């Protein structure tokens, strides 16, 4: 038996919308001290990580290890009908090829039960990058996702320039070209060197959609090394997402 | 002859919007009483009744009963160019081929009139389902609005349940299976006996717009009869829907 | 040798919009006296002249008069991505082949910086119309894109009626005919006798679009004569359109 219920279920629409804009389905691994799901795009350049920890649910209970694997197509479309302010518990019945969504108005006065079939779903082959990050930026969350929509107006490229002064992010096109730089405060820079990568813009918006669920995001950097977006979802868990840089 | 002003347009542009939608032309019973529009899917599945009292109009005149045929299309267009919060005089002339919508602000500073031409439409051979219900569900037109599209999520045939406990809706398809249940009271229930019966949701969400009307909807079930999901305006007329269902 | 910036970014990004409409490339005739757009559509119908004077600019710089070719799609698509409340600097060094956008935050955290190409635009057969105008209505500027929105429901040609009542838009079509009329007072007319034209209503919607640089907007008629549609720029520049008769 497993039971997970969240006050808000805005929580879970508002991180489905983030993963599925990665991958069409995961692999909910729904363990004693949280739930974690992990994930590559198919062009295997780009992984999710995303932990909820046990003290994010006013109800939660995974006795044993149970991998639930999930179509993200259908979970999105169920979600997107269920009230935010409403109260969303995921549950399972051991030995069921289905696992029920069930909200509940403030009131009581409402109740919407939503089954949805699992799916087998192959463990993912890639697994989190091992590597200590020299450069860390800390932004507004919102002024990320807006850079990237801006630099994609002319380019599918970003080139990030993290410096003592501030982080720069150039791209060019056809358009022309244009950047936008940061002054170091507010935005946050750590740095041990003057770091200064390229990174596909289509998974940066992915990415960015976790200004959802976070007011700041941690960018952390390392030579010649996937990135990590990290957002904080309270102290109750993160989203983490890694991408390959581009190479020539 | 005819002459039908009222105070505020929005009532014309929020009717039309929800009779289109099931019909693009219908026949305006134009009769001393008021006015009426009985029409019918193509499907002739799903049948329309409106009546507008003369107590609806702050000028009715409609000495002899004028059959006034439109097209909904053209009629939905001409209301969507016109302020709600301003004045709509239908008027027809003996013969005269033409209908003419007249709009005035409160002002009395712009003037704005439109001409269309009738159609010829064939009476509606199917006649209003009369017939004594069982029971009788109220609710939020609103939230039936919105139930309906959370029940198109999950497939086209909508299962509606009445028991004195309250009332659920079920659909299931592809994406897997959902109900929405409202505990009875404002969910106001009157069953004279248990029923459950199935409806098509594409209509049902026609019907829904009624919301833009009323605050309220009565819904009326009788067994292997046609339901009937009614929308009171105000004091002065209803707007009413029979739907088949769908038995096995 | 070109600095022109101005405090609030929302001109540039409303003034491009306006005349985008109507051209994909403009000449901008920079001279000590301001930055000057005139352009003819494709058609040679409509014509659009605009004026920012020096006052307009915080900081104007212009010794001496260079033409700049500009490709106002590229332009329409950065200015898209600049906030209304950055500062926007537009400047070109003695033959650089670009002008660079410069974007800086109120509080001077962020710097953006935009690169677009410069064009060898050759028309520039535009003569500036004569301007014996008899006839001055003058309106709301809103209303005036409103009536004209709704004109083309009917039809895809408008003809304006002024009279010492009032000025009345007629328009006819498959969906029928339609007329607005504007009662004088604020609808201030200002003629020496009877006048009614017939304009193309693509073209008055894409003047119509200067409703967002002023609250009210300026027609001025005269028999066989091209109109003009004149938004004032806060006493600081002119946007005019002078757009031909289709009574021809
Ligand atoms: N460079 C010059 N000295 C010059 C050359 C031509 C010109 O033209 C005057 C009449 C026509 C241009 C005034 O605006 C239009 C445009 C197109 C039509 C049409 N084709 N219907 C009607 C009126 C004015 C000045």
């Amino acid at each position: 038996m497993l039971e997970a219920q969240v006050q808000f279920a805005s929580l879970w629409k508002r991180l489905v919308e983030c993963i599925n804009g990665l991958v069409n389905e995961a692999n909910f691994d729904c363990n004693p001290g949280g739930l974690s799901v992990q994930a590559m795009d198919s062009s295997h350049v780009a992984l999710v990580h995303m932990l909820l920890r046990d003290d994010c649910f006013v109800k939660y209970q995974c006795g044993r290890n149970s991998i639930l694997g999930l179509n993200l197509a259908s979970l999105s479309k169920v979600l997107k009908i269920v009230d935010s302010n409403d109260s969303l518990s995921l549950r399972h019945d051991d030995d069921s090829d289905v696992v029920t969504l069930t909200s509940e108005n403030p009131e009581k006065t409402r109740k919407c039960e939503y089954q949805l079939k699992l799916l087998e779903i192959e463990a993912e082959s890639m697994g989190i990058p091992e590597m200590d990050y020299r450069s860390t930026v800390t932004l507004n969350s919102a002024e990320f996702a807006k850079i990237v929509r801006d630099m994609q107006v002319f380019g599918d490229t970003v080139t990030i320039a993290i410096s003592k002064e501030g982080v720069k992010f150039s791209s060019s096109g056809d358009v022309g070209q244009g950047y936008t730089f940061l002054q170091a405060a507010g935005v946050e820079v750590t740095m041990e060197e003057p770091i200064t990568l390229s990174f596909a813009l289509r998974f940066m918006g992915i990415f960015a959609k976790g200004s959802t669920l976070s007011e700041r995001v941690t960018l952390k950097f390392a030579k010649d090394s996937p990135c990590m977006v990290e957002y904080g979802i309270d102290n109750v868990g993160y989203l983490r997402y890694y991408l390959a840089p581009k190479v020539d």
